[PDB]
DNA sequence: GGAGGGCAGCC
DNA sequence: GGCTGCCCTCC
């Protein structure tokens, strides 16, 4: 199985190294015959003799063009004859490409910025992470001595922990009577001991949590300070540090440095990305955090070191567990895109699509367009119109169905052949015209991107069907990941079209997809209203909520199924409307803000409860009470009385202070405070005394309860003044009113 | 009074 | 370092 590729230079010549793992043994294959190249479009074939003599200089030695050969490729569907220019070394390309481009007879140059090792995988048709080879993995973590105003790695590494199938162990230079702790004499000996473990275990994968920007950098500075050659690589090399924009990334030659931090950052959405929060969300099990202060205090006092060593052990243990959970998915992503797991795990959506397209382009003899220059990039900053959002019909509705399109944007791209190579093509026999924007797309030949997108959707169906027949639960999980990743990649094509740095960028394509989307959703709405008598309550981008005001629950379901059969017979190509769900009740307050409930009493809220900007228990409790009264009881006037009851109790100081605590996640803990009657007046709840102090009733009414509930009750016509404690009316003659 | 945070839609 | 639409808050 192919792990990764790179190149070394031997006597000025590039040598590709292919790192492989076959039959449980590590192998390095060498290729000294891969020639780097660039394409050049000339306005005259006679000019090739002038461009062959173009020279540049790379570190004293003269850079020259080895040889040139005329090649026929496709560029934007149309055939193109371009000159394939060969070079001795890949580093010759950045040195000479500008001199070649500036030549008068050169119209343009192409594929001049593609990394040599990645160009090799594509050109040779090699796919990394292919096969059933089982990789040996090892996770590791470090604990350090931290002091507030000191430089990076000024304090020593206190402990180094590691974990695999054999379990988790901790290496330290202090006596700890724990079964999993290995004691050495010094920090220098601890680092040397860690190196021996990695060498003896010889793992194919090194798993870290933020090892790209902390662990490796800390180990490097300490090994330099102590005089230890940090040889982690399979060929005796030290970890190589690279720049990824504003941050860093670390390679370990011969192995795969799998940093879980950038992976989990993309895959899962969490409020915080501490190792503790991540583990608790993925495995549902708690993990205690031991802060830098506690670690430093324990090491200096020499007391409480059991707790520190256990935290160190758990760090390696959970990092191995998480690595075991995310690596197989990243392995399938690597195999799908066709690039190393190291790169795919650190790449964003735009880069993943681009690498996929670059490989496909080579397979189809398609000349790839260049990345945009600074001038062209500034031309691509202009935006376009997106999805359709209907202003909701206010009020409480009963028996609601949600209908939506299955893969609307990929379906549009395939159905209408939306692509830069089909856009306004001359001599069209058949074309589809995008509404509003008016862009014409030829249908005579399959467009490059729609063709690939169709193959992806077809391949996904072939893997969904293979899942049903696979008994092996490990293989079924692997197929599940491949299937999921194909859907993710397919849904990235639309965004890629409007991505200014994309090689295959096409604003006309991007806005045509959204224009067609707006047409299909609006056409479907007027169709269900005029021909089936439905009321469309709300709609957002590719779906809508509809109902028949005075109809039975079974009647609305029947009519919805009949409508689905009707419009699906009219829809072109891959476009298809789906049932999605039925809801007993629902209210649509404003665009992006609504709430519905199914027949099982499950409530779904969007744009309302989601607002987690410092909310007291009293505001959360009454919002839930309001939501329940409206959706489960269907009683809007009861929800009003609840708010009036709560504001009256708050104004008369009858609400206990425990229900007034506000939680704010900020050194890195949740602060619990209360607002008093005396705007920077807030105090921690621990110091609040009901016998000595009074809370701000006005604040909890006007800034807590009312804002949270008004956003819901505004849909029914209630203002903020319709919910406060209006107080008893002045009855009798004594009042004189 | 703008700018922009943070959300919904991308089952 | 995939797209836009929109309600609401801070400045």
């Amino acid at each position: 199985m192919i792990l990764d590729t790179d190149y070394i230079t031997e006597d000025g010549k590039p040598v590709i190294r292919i790192f492989k793992k076959e039959n449980g043994e590590f192998k390095i294959d060498y290729d000294r015959n891969f020639e780097p190249y660039i394409y050049a479009l000339l306005k005259d074939d006679s000019a090739i003799e002038d461009v062959k003599k173009i020279t540049a200089e790379r570190h004293g030695t003269t850079v020259r063009v080895v040889r040139a050969e005329k090649v026929k490729k496709k560029f934007l569907g149309r055939p193109i004859e371009v000159w394939k220019l060969y070079f001795t070394h890949p580093q010759d390309q950045p040195a000479i490409r500008d001199k070649i481009k500036e030549h008068p007879a050169v119209v343009d140059i192409y594929e001049y910025d593609i990394p040599f090792a990645k160009r090799y995988l594509i050109d040779k048709g090699l796919i990394p992470m292919e096969g059933d080879e089982e990789l040996k993995m090892l996770a590791f973590a470090i604990a350090t001595l931290y002091h507030e105003g000191e430089e990076f790695a000024e304090g020593p590494i206190l402990m180094i922990s590691y974990a695999d199938e054999e379990g988790a162990r901790v290496i330290t230079w202090k006596n700890i009577d724990l079964p999993y702790v290995d004691v050495v004499s010094t920090e220098k000996e601890m680092i040397k001991r860690f190196l021996k473990v990695v060498k003896e275990k010889d793992p194919d994968v090194l798993i870290t949590y933020n090892g790209d920007n902390f662990d490796f950098a800390y180990l490097k500075k300490r090994s330099e300070k102590l005089g230890v050659k940090f040889i982690l690589g399979r060929e005796g090399s030290e970890p190589k540090i690279q720049r990824m924009g504003d941050r860093f990334a670390v390679e370990v030659k011969g192995r795969i440095h799998f940093d879980l931090y950038p992976v989990i950052r993309r895959t899962i959405n969490l409020p915080t990305y501490t190792l503790e929060a991540v583990y608790e969300a993925i495995f549902g099990q708690p993990k205690e955090k031991v802060y830098a202060e506690e670690i430093a205090q324990a090491w200096e006092t020499g007391e409480g070191l059991e707790r520190v060593a256990r935290y160190s052990m758990e760090d390696a243990k959970v990092t191995y567990e998480l690595g075991k959970e995310f690596f197989p998915m990243e392995a399938q992503l690597s195999r799908l895109v066709g690039q190393s797991l190291w790169d795919v795990s650190r790449s964003s959506t735009g880069n993943l699509v681009e690498w996929f397209l670059l490989r496909k382009a080579y397979e189809r003899n398609e000349l790839a367009p260049n990345k945009p220059d600074e001038r062209e990039l500034a031309r691509r900053r202009e935006s376009y119109a997106g999805g359709y959002v209907k202003e909701p019909e206010r009020g409480l509705w009963e028996n609601i169905v949600y209908l939506d399109f299955r893969s609307l944007y990929p379906s549009i791209i395939i159905t209408h052949n939306v692509s830069p190579d089909t856009l306004n093509r001359e001599g069209c026999e058949e074309y589809d015209v995008a509404p509003q924007v008016g862009h014409k797309f030829c249908k005579d030949f399959p467009g490059f991107i729609p063709s690939l997108l169709g193959d992806l959707l077809e391949e996904r169906q072939k893997v969904k069907k293979k899942m049903k027949a696979t008994i092996d639960p490990i293989e079924k999980k692997l197929l599940d990941y491949r299937q999921r990743l194909i859907k993710i990649l397919a849904n990235s094509f639309y965004g890629y079209y409007g991505y200014a740095k994309a090689r295959w960028y096409c604003k006309e394509c991007a806005e045509s997809v959204t224009a067609w989307g707006r047409q299909y959703i609006e056409t479907t709405i007027r169709e269900i209203e005029e021909k089936f008598g439905f009321k469309v309550l709300y709609a957002d981008t590719d779906g809508f909520f509809a109902t028949i005001p005075g109809a039975d629950a079974e009647t609305v379901k029947k009519k919805a199924k009949e409508f689905l059969d009707y419009i699906n017979a009219k829809l072109p190509g891959l476009l298809e409307l789906e049932y999605e769900g039925f809801y007993k009740r629902g209210f649509f307050a404003t665009k992006k803000k609504y709430a519905v409930i199914d027949e099982e009493d499950k409530i779904t809220t969007r744009g309302l409860k989601m607002v987690r900007r410092d909310w007291s228990e009293i505001a959360k409790e009454t919002q839930a009470r309001v939501l329940e009264a409206i959706l489960k009881h269907g009683d809007v006037e009861e929800a009003v009385r609840i708010v009036k009851e709560v504001t009256e109790k708050l104004s008369k100081y009858e609400v206990p202070p425990e229900q007034l605590v506000i939680y704010q996640p900020i050194p890195g803990t949740v602060i619990s405070y209360i607002v008093p009657k005396g705007g920077d007046r807030a105090i921690p709840f621990d110091e609040f005394d009901p016998a000595k102090h009074k809370y701000d009733a006005g604040y909890y009414i006007e800034n807590q309860v009312l804002p949270a509930v008004e956003r819901i009750l505004r849909a029914f016509g209630y203002r903020k003044e319709d919910l406060r404690y209006q107080k008893t009316r002045q009855v009798g003659l004594g009042a004189w009113l």
